[PDB]
DNA sequence: GGGGGAAGGATTCT
DNA sequence: CATAGAATCCTTCCCCC
């Protein structure tokens, strides 16, 4: 194929820069405040200014304020960003039928039936980067290659405000040279396992007895890596269908007291049903994060859709099944719905 | 042996 | 100190044939 991947640059923070251009050049930090104490919570993302000082997606806000006490700290306005993304996504649908929207700020475009080589594909990418920059004033990064994974690797390398092709011949090179922990899907727990077997490059998975590989990292990840190593990974650009909807909130204080937890759980069901927007679910899961930050959950599938009134009743049973079977106190509580009609 | 699908946890991603 | 939405995977279990 020919895949052109787009990922928006420091997206939530960049949208706050468009809406308030006096922030450009200072470090901007977009925060998810949790309500326990002043500045409790996590950073959703930060602009590249702030990243230079190690403030980035995932770290505590209190930690970010020690490093960069004079950054701008905004609360996340997810709905604002979703609407700007939808507009950018609508802009991208004008460059192929086949488009896979992979998150709030990425899309894969199968542009095979639309250009014939990589310099065509490179030019279309420059076109895409300029429209997005005219219509919405957002800079993005483009990766182009022969499949989705190496398109995404290409943008990862070219960040930020970049465009990069990985032709067939560097896909061969990267199969030998690229640190395997830079392959999408290889997080920290898989990486150290791969390295405990002396696997550092994609090509290294061809010279291992397969079941040692399957034994350590699981059957699906082994075939995934071997597929890329063999330059035969191909996966279609597909339309993504939302398979679950849910909400999880953080409680002012920890607790395993049912009457104390219920209002948070119930807010989370209420919001999930708004979000459900006429989709009807057969499955419900209750998710708790314990005081030691373990995640535990209890669900149930029904033979029929769940009314709101049933979700309320059943999620209290599933939360009690949690409080029965585990002794830790609860820090975060949420509900998730799946198996729509 | 295996179709199925659950359930609970792990891992990764944004 | 440790947000939040969501997918896919693994293991075990179960319930038939
Ligand atoms: N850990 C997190 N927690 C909450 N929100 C997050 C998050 N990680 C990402 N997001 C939200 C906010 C992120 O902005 C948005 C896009 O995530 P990316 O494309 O992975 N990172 P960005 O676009 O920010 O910078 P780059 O230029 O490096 O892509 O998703
Ligand atoms: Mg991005
Ligand atoms: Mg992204």
């Amino acid at each position: 194929m020919i895949v052109l991947f787009v990922d928006f640059d420091y997206f939530y923070a960049q949208v706050e820069e468009v809406l308030n251009p006096s922030l450009k050049g200072k470090p901007v930090v977009v925060c998810v405040f949790s309500g326990r104490f002043e500045d409790s919570g996590a950073v959703a993302t930060a602009n590249y200014e702030a990243r230079k000082f190690g403030v980035k997606a995932g770290i505590p806000i209190v930690e970010a304020k020690k490093i960069l006490p004079n950054a701008v700290y905004l609360p996340m306005r997810k709905e604002v960003y979703q609407q700007v993304s939808s507009r950018i996504m609508n802009l991208l649908r004008e460059y192929s039928e086949k488009i896979e929207i992979a998150s709030i700020d990425e899309a894969y475009l199968d542009i095979s039936d639309k250009v014939r080589d990589y310099r065509e594909a490179y030019n279309l990418g420059l076109e895409i980067k300029n429209k997005i920059l005219e219509k919405e004033k957002i800079t993005v990064t483009v990766g182009i290659s022969k499949n989705k994974v190496f398109a995404k690797i290409a943008a990862d390398m070219a960040k930020p405000n970049g465009i990069k092709v990985i032709d067939d011949e560097e896909v061969k090179r990267l199969i030998r040279e690229l640190d395997i922990a830079d392959v999408p899907g290889i997080g920290n727990i898989t990486a150290e396992k791969l390295k405990k077997l002396g696997i550092n490059k994609l090509v290294d998975t061809l010279s291992i007895e397969f079941d040692k590989l399957k034994g350590m990292i699981g059957e699906a990840k082994a075939k995934y890596l071997i597929s890329l190593a063999r330059d035969e990974y191909n996966e279609p650009i597909r339309t993504r269908v939302r398979k679950s909807i849910g909400r999880i909130v953080t409680m002012k204080r920890n607790s395993r007291n049912l009457e104390e937890i219920k209002p948070y759980l119930f807010r989370a069901i209420e919001e999930s049903y708004y979000k459900l927007d006429k989709r009807i679910p057969k499955a419900i899961h209750v998710v708790a994060v314990t005081e030691d930050l373990d995640i535990v959950s209890r669900g149930r599938t029904f033979p029929h859709g769940i009314s709101k009134e049933t979700a309320y009743s059943e999620s209290v049973k599933l939360l009690q099944k949690i409080l029965e079977e585990d002794e830790r106190k609860i820090r975060r509580i949420g509900v998730r719905f799946s198996k729509f009609i």
